[PDB]
DNA sequence: AGGGGGGAAATCCCCCCT
DNA sequence: AGGGGGGATTTCCCCCCT
């Protein structure tokens, strides 16, 4: 099939996340329409012929970044995923997946990079090792406010990554005692009993995958490693 | 622009991940090719006309859930996000997130949906919070057998002596004759060091699929699209 | 807000076994 | 693979102080 009909390409501009491809000089081939107005395009094909470098975003100040990664793909030919915070033309931070993936040519030779980015919030982190878990005994499956602190969300953060209050206490420069005021505190808003009912309500509305906008304050484009 | 250029339609056979879309029965449409052979169907136009019941895939043994998800997101007009564990035709267990939202037609009505799998077996971000710790200063060759890699994986994700005993199925002495091994070919000197060690060894990418025995798919939550 | 006392319970990590 | 003993150190969660 050298077409797709129709109804496939209607897949094609649909599909979710920010994507696209680039060269072997890492200037776009092509950008959805979801990468180009995150990038502050409202016309996605301006992403045409550019590089990371020449768009108006404040992501350009990572463009060095972008594209050592995208070489990184181009001559390892393995596939990796990067986690990035930005600030965007939006006025707001974001922080994303992009999986980066070799792109090839008629005949299998790497002529490129493809991007694939996903918000933070269509990931799973935490929730991960929450189920696996849930996996000894029996549980059951049926979807379904409430306001923090800047504070209450960082140690709500700490805490569902498992880090224990000397830690916590040492890395805000806080008392143990005031970090056990905000457990209390949170432990109240969620309708928790225990510590351990907190890590488990909090895990069980999203929070694993939510890292609170006091962090979203640093640009950051890291390779995160997996074992091939 | 009412034409894909054809490097633009090789960009979209090789879009990384498991996706495809559905019609508003849960007949299949389409599939990409990494799905097809996922499910066991080398040729991915096998897969349309079928329903999750009809794949060559144990994963048919959770097709109403599948469906239910649908209906979901059809109802709703939500995005979906699925985690997945389930054995495959390849002989293996897999950890899926599959995010799912509506397929619309030339005039917005919702006409099915679109799943999109990420395969996290062994690409896991746990490792996403470390980096958010260093860059915001809140931080400062092995071989393991099958039993510690799962006691790894419980340390990292921060689950405690007590939670992880009752989680093995073991004693928390002998989660301690575990963590004690785990501490020495990791060379570290505390609980805390292995933890950040392994991290940063990228220990936090992997799942233990020993750990990966029941087929699983649940809702984590949805969201409103924009 | 940030910091604290105190006591039951749990952890951490050394040592010991089949 | 699966178990402990024991003791220094911390959680844990109820009170409480500026
Ligand atoms: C936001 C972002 C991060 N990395 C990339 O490679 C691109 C193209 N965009
Ligand atoms: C493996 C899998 C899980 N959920 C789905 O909806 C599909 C189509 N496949």
């Amino acid at each position: 099939p050298n077409h797709l009909t129709l109804e496939q390409i209607s897949l094609f501009k649909q599909l979710p996340g920010y994507w696209g491809c680039k060269d072997l000089n890492s200037v776009f081939v092509y950008a959805n329409q979801a990468y180009g107005e995150l990038i502050g395009l409202k016309r996605a094909e301006d992403c045409i012929g550019r590089t990371d470098f020449e768009m108006p975003s404040p992501t350009a100040a990572c463009a060095a970044e972008f594209q050592q990664q995208d070489r990184y793909v181009i001559e390892t030919g393995h596939s990796v995923k990067v986690l990035d915070i930005h600030p965007y033309p939006d006025g707001h931070w974001h922080a994303h997946i992009f999986t980066k993936t070799p792109w090839r040519d008629s005949q299998g030779k790497i002529q490129g990079t493809i991007f694939f980015g996903q918000d933070l919030t269509d990931t799973a982190i935490l929730e991960v090792g929450h189920w696996v878990c849930r996996a000894t005994g029996l549980s059951t499956s049926t979807t379904f406010t409430l306001k923090l602190t800047a504070r209450e969300s960082e140690v709500l953060f700490l805490l569902l990554y498992g880090k224990k209050p000397q830690h916590i206490a040492r890395v805000m420069g806080i008392s143990i005692k005031t970090v056990e005021g905000y457990e209390a505190k949170l432990r109240s808003k969620f309708g928790a009993l225990s510590k351990d009912q907190l890590i488990d309500l909090a895990l069980d509305r999203g929070f694993g995958s939510v890292i609170p906008k006091t962090l979203l304050r640093k640009q950051l484009s890291v390779v995160l490693s997996d074992h091939t």
